């Protein structure tokens, strides 16, 4: 007694654990049922595709799963409801992981599911197909006996694996048997399906309860079996179409497979066929079977879960708690300091430039971070993501050993010095970039042009609030250049630096304008930094090279137009055809605010159609000012028509057949003051005096309308706001209270319209427009 | 590649992971400096303390301590400046619990140092004595060569064991070693002082940096330097004096380990020599060294720790990532549901008197826990320990382990059921006593006296802010009798219940009043659950027994006098001699409430003395209600002279030679509106002013007085806050606006006095007192 | 109970095996007397050096030494005349291998014995001869704590390893311990002797009976 036993732990492979001959996973009494919402479960298919992808790059790499902590029960004292007659050989009753555990067992039944049905679509008779159908069969046997195992007599002869106590029990005789839980019964279900001889039809799932089962919450086996086919469509969509959305889960293509000997070998034993490394090579009609294969195959030989087995089920509780109480794992960026200390030069550094940049980014981490420890975390990606932008060009993940891989690669490329401390000043460029412009942008740099400043400084101020951080490498490579230039070259720097921002901004606006969505827009942002520039003059984001230089100022203003052709569309025509029917309210209201900003540069009232502007003030009241985004003037996203008219206060019905009516620009203007707050809205007469009241040009005019409309009870919520004697001159607004008729749908369209035109005239020379 | 190693765990007795015999164990260079504050160390001895405790209890328990992950450095790679030479044969570079182990190598040299020095005073000439002698030889051995180890030749020939990079190589030749970081500094000179002949003297310590070593922050090695020293005081105030202190560190007594058969097999492979077991029954000048070469002992071959060893790093940092994803260790209520659904009787229970107890505190659970997992647990120890009170008289400890395990001895005792189902209605009882008269204590119960009503109504109120939960016990106790009563017998435990409540806030108000602490009354209300009550009629705390019966009505009052004796003082002339002087306002501050409340009982401002105040108006207007308890009428506790005058606003600082007297009764009373935060406060002439605002018995001086005290500016902070036409009485206030001469140090011994003597004959008729 | 241990099997070099720090090798009372006559050791001998010679050219060599088989006696049932108060906190009584194990702790000593007194007469001045003695020094001691283990207190300090019943029982007090087998009674005297300061002489070796021990035959002796 001193180890004597007490516990022990191994690595095993999902498909070592899972379908070992003799075994029950057994879901002890005290469990609560299912939980994982779906995000977790998408973070689980996503590290192992992320392993897999990873895995035709590094060989070795194997991927983790967490940890599984097991009573290995041995006289079935915790098989609650048991037939001792024939309970399984060797019951593991779960105490902790049995939630990663039910989602395992569930992702081997869809990837069971597909690689079968996909299977039978294919042509026997082709070489390759005829492989790819025979490997299929492997993964489709080898996932059948890991979710259940063939006891070899009886009716309900196939045992599940994951069981619960109470609802369910383990047998093989006729009477007696029960799988009644969400998993239970779910892996019976599954698997009595996939027996169906004269089958190959998708599996439906007909959720149980023919009369019975309210053991558990009905809510439950909702929750399980929708997550199970949630998983189904993620992989389908993940090896299918092309709208390939954000997230999803990349796993590697065809091509990928087809050219990764690595990858083969450890998935397969062997080197692929060359028939079939061909018909990968462009996809092929079994493509996505074959990347279906591939996966499953890494989940199960390659994915490892770590099981610790007590003997005693109180040994094992006070093992649970004993690893609830396990550290703090450290920052990419702390685990990599090592690695420059022992560089620089042996470990005599303490006046020496790493030291120095490091400080740098350390004092970011401590004054930003600091407050926990997630935190500390979630912000070194805030600094390391832009940064591998930056000094590379690629997409850091949110996952640790990613950050520690990536680091220790980028810093060990320019074995020397000098060009290794440069690789470093990266990172404290940026975090000084986060200080400068992102703390309060209205330090931006120097430089004159007046205009710029404060331009640059919206383009700025609106990128930060409402996301693309795609942007912070690039305009960190830039922000770098104006502190790395011969004295002399400070204004140039500072006028590229002040462009791209501007530019950023423009081709925000238009992307997120015209489209639904950050679309395609990050990857955009990845091809500019890879691709060609010039023949061999540089490289789009400092790649190597030497910090100071590269690119120009202006390459970004063609090569974004570029693409705004391609799948953008950049014609004034096609654009304000695109962005007048996308919802921008829905999507970030920043957006909304520069477009609205845009669309009211110099403009004045309408007065040929009542309602609409028009531009041609060169410089009445310009409002792409920073100064002006902060100006909490005119600073609410007023809908005309309201969102809320749940027993219809009046108004007209033609703008709600189609919900995205009420988000479009055309419904939209920037109010001063009140939101929904202090004194606001109404309906479409109340809100039309309310227009009223903030236009007038002279105190003989708003004296008297605040009174207008506190007859109706403008006064509303006490007795007005800041309302009293308000100058301010909105023209938006101004041509809005001058539109009698009535809110109808055909004047947003032909409003939206008409501010699309005006931001896309207003905004589209930050690309500097010709193509 | 598939378990190829990846990681490799096992568990070890501290001694067999420290002492092996040719290991080092390497801090690697990322690691944070010693961390561990105090609160934690104190955790970590009082968990191997309660291990040894339950230990003589059971004699198999094995405790825990965590787990370190660690790479098992093969060829040197992390030994960041190293002479291969002479590197240790094994390195461990502690990925992992680097902390956990930095804290126990200062334990093991702390447990050395005091048992050696005290095995030095030994008379070695009386077997018994030589007995502990060689025991505590054995020990003092194998701890030492736990922390460093005999590496052969040279000087610094011997090793450390833990070490940090960057300082600190392991050598034993005479330049080159160093040991410089705070625990590589520590080992080396602890062992040095260990290794010195001529010695005995308890250990000094000389803290680094004769002149240099500033590669670290200097605070490290105080930080280091002070929790060693501490740790070891810690020790010597557990076997030492006989101040026990709340927390201190419990592990038992000379007789406690003389007489357990199982701590002598289980720690010294045998059982003791009779001589050993009768000096020790009375500690007898040689108990304190084996309580601590038994604690010793204990940490050397019990406590285990859990060690993963990967032989690559990344896959070290992999697994940490993988550990820090352990699950939500489950409340002992959760984990007890089953062993009571398996007596009730079989599976079929769901219409079965358990159930409904469970549902309740299933209930209560979910209702008021949820929020979080740590507040689910919180609230299952607020309902666990006082249940530990009511059906059994023990107490229970915040821990898991300790819950599981009286939930399970408490619930089998009683095999059969209707005693087991009874033991659950206890639980269920407790929650209910939670719902009804502490969420808000109006609810009380029945009956008429509906002065007893709002009684018991300020006494719970007052019991529940500010601790004393120890009380939660009894009262439910006795507020189940009023739910489980013949129709007829309603009316007399709604009484009794009520009167416990008020004889509870009575011994309240007294114990802490005279006391300057809970020192007794844990332990005094503990003795009362346990002590035989008449014989065998019944037993205090329902134990078995039957719920509805029991104690009586008034065995509380006759029990907590009897004991207000002994260590106690009852005499009103004692009770106001301790009581005058002790700053009631610096313990809790419901204490100070609860004790001028019932000061001020239908009180009246005194003449023959200016300020004081006297008794007599038998309905005047009665303070101890509920009703006016909340009664933020007079609901702020003003100090006349105040905490803060750090120049003297001017003042007498005859109150300030004692910085208790500032926190006495006669310098507080119950003011209305203001505290510090509307319109409060100066100096004692403003103070008299505002004591003779709020006394005004007709307007024509409240407004007078209000705009008198204006003239030095009673309107502080804007323009005095709620203060304007109150009427309101306050006896207090009043004699405080008729004392002039000045606040001197005697008068508020005097009127504290006056006070205390008042409170403690408004509450002693609540035990209904003749002792 | 399929596996349910029944047994249990892994490599340790001599040094692993015979120092664990707290071990004692315990000959059960049916074993036959040590009996490998002078050519077993020769081989025994020769074996570990042509390992040791066949490791300059192969690095990656290494060389075995045969089997033994041992009961990991938990609750001491085995160990047949015991002071259970002091036995040791593990032993192992050799099922087989017991000849063996009594031929490598004699190496042992022997090894000891002349790496001991050679050292003595190095002239420590001399760089490499300074190495060497050191080297010596580092090596003699993990010999040492090899063949005798340091229990902490009492006369009769150190306990030998390998024991045989009836004959020799481990303890570390005054009375009450005995080594009166073959190799109780030689790794005793030897660690003696090893323990002396003051000797850096070579081993003689005073060989039992002062007037006693024909528990065994004196012919084993």
């Amino acid at each position: 007694m001193e180890t004597k036993e007490i516990f022990d732990a191994a690595p095993l492979s999902v498909s070592q654990f899972l379908s070992e001959t003799g075994q029950g996973l057994y879901i002890p009494p005290y469990q609560r049922a299912y939980s994982w919402e779906l995000p977790k479960i998408r973070r689980l298919l996503s590290d192992v595709a992320h392993g897999l992808d990873q895995l035709a790059e590094f060989e070795d790499s194997i991927c983790f799963l967490g940890t599984v902590i097991a009573l290995r029960d041995i006289n079935y004292t915790t098989v609650e409801p048991k037939y001792r007659s024939q309970v399984p050989s060797k019951v593991m009753t779960i105490i902790d992981g049995q939630q990663a555990m039910t989602t395992l067992l569930l992702l081997t039944t869809v990837l069971h599911e597909e690689i079968r049905v996909r299977a039978e679509k294919l042509t026997r008779d082709d070489e390759p197909s005829v492989w790819c159908y025979n490997q299929a069969l492997d993964v489709t046997g080898r996932l059948s006996n890991c979710f259940e195992e063939d006891m070899r007599y009886g009716e309900h002869r196939y045992y599940p694996r994951l069981i619960r106590s109470y609802y369910d029990v383990w047998s093989r005789n006729k009477g007696e048997a029960r799988y009644r839980s969400p998993i239970g019964y779910y892996l019976e279900s599954y698997g009595a399906y996939a027996r169906d001889p004269d089958a190959v039809k998708p599996y439906r799932h007909v959720p149980i309860d023919p009369d019975k089962t309210d053991g558990v919450d009905l809510e439950a086996y909702r929750h399980l079996d929708r997550m199970r086919d949630q998983m189904r469509s993620m992989l389908r969509k993940a090896v299918g179409a092309g709208v390939k959305r954000e997230d999803d889960i990349q796993l590697p293509t065809g091509t990928d497979i087809g050219q990764s000997q690595n990858l083969q070998f450890a998935l397969f034993n062997s080197e692929f066929p060359p028939s079939v490394v061909e018909q990968l090579e462009d996809d092929a009609k079994m493509t996505p079977l074959t990347r279906l294969i591939v996966f499953a195959n890494y989940l199960l030989h390659r994915v490892t879960v770590a099981v610790v087995t007590a003997k005693r089920e109180d040994y094992g509780f006070d093992m649970f708690e004993a690893l609830n109480t396990t550290g703090q794992p450290l920052t990419a960026i702390e685990t990599f300091k090592p690695r420059a200390i022992k560089e620089e030069g042996l470990d005599e550094w303490q006046e020496s430039e790493s030291k120095l940049h490091f400080d740098v980014v350390e004092a970011y981490l401590d004054r930003e971070g600091s407050s926990s420890a997630d935190k500390r975390q979630t912000v070194t990606s805030s600094v390391l993501l832009p940064f591998a932008m930056f000094q590379d060009g690629t997409k850091l993940t949110k996952r640790l050993n990613d950050q520690r891989r990536y680091l220790r690669t980028v810093f060990d490329k320019d074995p020397d010095i000098v060009a290794r401390r440069k690789v470093l000043a990266g990172l404290a460029q940026v975090a000084r970039f986060y200080e400068g412009p992102w703390g309060s942008p209205t330090k931006v740099p120097s430089c004159d042009d007046a205009t710029l400043r404060t331009q640059a400084g919206i383009a700025l101020a609106a990128l930060r609030e409402g996301g693309h951080d795609i942007v912070v490498g690039l305009l960190t490579r830039y922000f770098a250049a104006h502190r790395l230039s011969s004295p002399e070259t400070v204004e140039s720097s500072a006028r590229q630096f002040l462009l791209a921002a501007r530019s950023c901004a423009a081709f925000y606006a238009l992307w997120r304008g015209s489209f639904g969505s950050t679309a395609g827009i990050d990857g955009v942002y990845r091809s500019l930094m890879t691709h060609v520039v010039e023949e061999g003059m540089p490289r789009f984001a400092r790649f190597e090279r030497d910090l100071t230089e590269v690119p120009p100022v202006e390459a970004l203003q063609s090569y974004l137009k570029e693409q705004l052709r391609s799948e953008g569309i950049y014609d004034k025509q096609q654009w304000v055809a695109r962005a007048a029917m996308t919802p921008v309210y829905q999507h970030s209201k920043p957006l909304t605010r520069l477009l609205l900003l845009a669309a009211s540069q110099n403009s004045t009232p309408d007065s040929a159609t009542p309602g609409l502007v028009v531009r041609g003030k060169s410089g009445l009241l310009e409002t792409l000012e920073l100064e002006r985004w902060n100006d909490e003037a005119f600073a609410t996203i007023e809908h005309v028509a309201p969102q809320a008219p749940s027993s219809n206060g009046s108004w007209n019905a033609d703008l709600y057949e189609d919900p995205e009516l009420i988000n479009r620009i055309g419904n939209l203007t920037l109010l001063p003051a009140v939101e929904n707050a202090s004194a606001s809205n109404r309906a479409w007469h109340l809100k039309r005096l309310m227009f009223r009241a903030l236009s007038a040009a002279t105190v003989e005019e708003a004296e008297k309308t605040l009174a207008d409309a506190e007859a109706q009870g403008l006064r509303l919520g006490s007795g007005a706001g800041e309302i009293v004697r308000q100058a301010r001159y909105l023209p938006l607004v101004a041509a809005l209270a001058q539109r009698e008729e009535e809110w109808t749908a055909e004047f947003v369209e032909a409003r939206s319209q008409r501010l699309c035109s005006l931001a896309w005239d207003a905004l589209t020379p930050w690309l500097g427009f010709e193509p």
